[PDB]
């Protein structure tokens, strides 16, 4: 649970292995689930970000969410990416952020 | 705070989702603190594709809402946040987050 001060910047990342398939990033706060956005390989497929406070970074051959300010309020939970495969969902590793 | 159910080991859970019913796949999972762990999916009334072992677990359709009904819970494997979410437009929409724990 890494430990973040308001407007410092966060890179979250996803371990899933390459494949060429839709995946989904999202989050999970106490006000629910909010949906971020998809990409297959380096293409974005849907965005709900705004430019202006996030960034998808598909530089160096991966792909990751860049927050440039973190807000304690809006960015705080657990993070996760999920590919989409036979009719289901495959993981990645959760990243949990918090502020203070 | 965060609302949630408390089970003793051995109850009936019911879990819900409050997503709008269309004729959309919907992936239903869990997250605790061993990570995300994939359930089942459903296409209106039809499983799609199914992880959850039938002896424990059962996804029942009646009334054209889909339940999981936990046949006995089980405070270990069963706590977290479920999580139902139905995909259009290359996104998810997620129900209302339901979130259940054992007895301390």
């Amino acid at each position: 649970a890494r430990i973040y001060k308001e407007g410092e910047k966060v890179q979250v990342d996803c371990d899933l292995k390459q494949s060429g398939t839709l995946t989904f990033w999202f989050r999970i706060n106490s006000k629910g689930a909010d949906y971020l956005f998809s990409v297959k390989s380096a293409d974005i497929k849907e965005n709900d970000l705004n430019s202006e406070h996030y960034t998808v970074n598909t530089n160096s051959g991966k792909v990751q969410l860049d927050i440039k300010s973190f807000k304690k309020k809006t960015d705080s939970g657990v993070y996760v990416c999920a590919a989409m495969n036979s009719n289901k969902l495959f993981f990645g590793g959760l990243t949990r952020i918090e502020g203070e």
